[PDB]
């Protein structure tokens, strides 16, 4: 099912070691074996349905394109990147049907690596479609992070969208860069919302831990006061950190 | 007087009852009564000079336009929207002759409702003018808020400026949408100025309440210090709320 | 050498006073003497290498152009402005070879005045080059401030870049005005970086001056606690100041 895949792992390890010796056709052999094996993983993983195989098959196909560039075959690298897109988009199908956010995050990281590699390879049309699929995954993290409400997927999706925009700036697509930056701003703004909501909580904590304890000048009361005072400063510092990332997200629209 | 208002309220009901019944000529008649009744309420209010009747006549004329749609009479709804602007502008005049900013605020809220209704109606030219008279009112709230110096009229005028922008986008008008967003950033910035100037005050309060009282570790001195520390934290929260509104006002330029 | 400067200072003063008398040719002569004397101050300063003589000769040539406009010779003013550019750009070469930031700042101010003067003069070509050289000086204050890390050369360069943008708007170059405003946002963001980092310092100070002294409620301990609490509020106000400058710097892109 999936242990026959370890042939692709070993054939890639042999490709880089036969490069240093000076054998061009024996190094292209270990690269071509990986390309044909990774091709079969596209259909072997469709039977097993495992997301991990599609991930590791995509990571191998990206490193094959990175090797095929140093070998001198921009056509082996073109196919290797085109085969990475087919694998990433299949994770996009399995991550919508399984609804897992973890796969959506690692699949978005793959689509970013596919885009950066495809320009050093020489296939910008597939790279633009790699950035388009990357924003599609980040926009699906938007939909799920606003449903689960987790302040961790909002942060990760905001980090990914800014990498998608920086990639799209390396691409030559300011349309995708400005789409990705806007997506980053809509996320980091709702991070400011939930972070300011936490300041509204600690404020009223620093109002009931006081207006009842302003009459009692106890030693333990005053120290309890000093404990809530700094636990409010600890949280207002983070909003000044989150608001700074908005001013950095807003500035990358320039 | 007061009864011709409830007469219009009953005829609007009869218009909606006769639509479920099926009578088209009698639903049009009940709408026709409403427009002629609301017209008389305009004439009567222009002679009594009451801001209440002008507001209750505008809110009737708006809902007459909403009913004149479902009846299938966009001409009756065009006139209904036109008559709402005639009433909103007559609130602009009595707000300058009575110097009341509360009439201005309630007149701008009406000018916004007229704009949203006039597209569902189908008279965008009167809707664009409803948005234009809505910015004329926000910009009068600028003048008077910069005269009375209230940090609340600036907030309402800024919220109105944003709502004028969101309407102007539903309108189409990207000129008014950008006018209303540049007017919004004008206000939300001067809110940060008047709010940071209040931090500079309480900072120097937390510096004279210490440099003298760092030597005296009294029970009343230390409790005095803890009272100014949180009254400063109460104020820095407001700047992190106003600066957050700036970042939302700036993000709507994208 | 440097005593011929005071001769030019008297000849410039003789021009405006002979304008009040009514002598047009003797006012043109006093301007012609100044332009020839300042020219000699340029040739002498290029051999002595003194930065102060290049500055004083530039400030004279600028006021020579200001007087040459009142007298009525826009050709003497075109030369006086071009000669000011020759002096500032030579300070740009000496300030890169000596690395002094004090010269870079005053030379950027000189270039700003050269631009504002040349439009009253009538040579917009030289004025636009005066603003280009101003941004070059400001962007060289970027390179030196990001090496020494001084949070104050970042402040001065940010104010210069904003003045260059104000000039460029008076120029008619929104290209430069947007270049200068993006240069300002680059600086005020790194001011936020090094100000939030100073806030990460005092956070962990308000954690180690507490979580060990939470158990020890001494009169000297709690006063030392209050000292660090306000020294944190001292710094978090400076971030809300700087972050407000980022929101004003970003709003100028509208």
């Amino acid at each position: 099912t999936e242990e026959k895949i370890e042939e692709a792992r070993q054939s890639i390890k042999e490709a880089e070691r036969s490069l240093r010796e000076g054998n061009p056709e024996k190094a292209l052999d270990a690269v071509a074996r990986a390309l044909s094996l990774v091709n079969e993983l596209e259909r072997l993983a469709r039977k097993t349905g495992s997301t991990e195989v599609l991930i590791e098959a995509a990571r191998l196909a990206i490193e094959v394109a990175r090797v095929a560039l140093k070998v001198g075959s921009p056509e082996m690298a073109q196919l290797a990147v085109e085969l990475a897109l087919r694998l990433v988009q299949e994770l996009e199908r399995q991550a919508r049907k399984t609804g897992s956010t973890e796969v959506l995050i690692e699949a978005a990281r793959l689509a970013i690596e596919v885009a950066r590699v495809a320009f050093k390879v020489g296939s910008p049309e597939t790279a633009r479609e790699a950035a388009r699929t990357a924003l599609e995954l980040v926009e699906e993290l938007e939909r799920q992070a606003r449903k689960t409400g987790s302040e961790e997927v909002l942060e990760r999706a905001a980090r990914l969208a800014e990498e998608v925009a920086r990639v799209a700036e390396e691409i030559g697509d300011p349309e995708l860069a400005r789409k990705a930056m806007k997506v980053a701003i809509r996320l980091t703004e709702e991070l400011l919302k939930k972070s300011l909501r936490e300041l509204r909580r600690i404020l009223e904590e620093l109002k009931e831990m006081l207006e009842r304890l302003e009459k009692n000048p106890d030693k333990d009361v005053i120290v309890k006061v000093l404990k809530v005072i700094v636990k409010a400063i600890e949280a207002s510092v983070e909003n000044q950190r989150i608001s700074a990332d908005n001013q950095r997200a807003l500035a990358r629209l320039a």
